């Protein structure tokens, strides 16, 4: 579910190890883990 999770995860192992977070359209956005 979610604006592609997969791929998303991967923005958050490039960004930031936060596996919170939150998804937009095309984006993604992790939190303060």
């Amino acid at each position: 579910a979610f604006c592609n999770l997969r791929m998303c995860q991967l923005s958050c192992r490039k960004s930031l190890g936060c596996l919170l977070g939150k998804c937009i359209g095309d984006k993604c956005k992790c939190y303060g883990c």
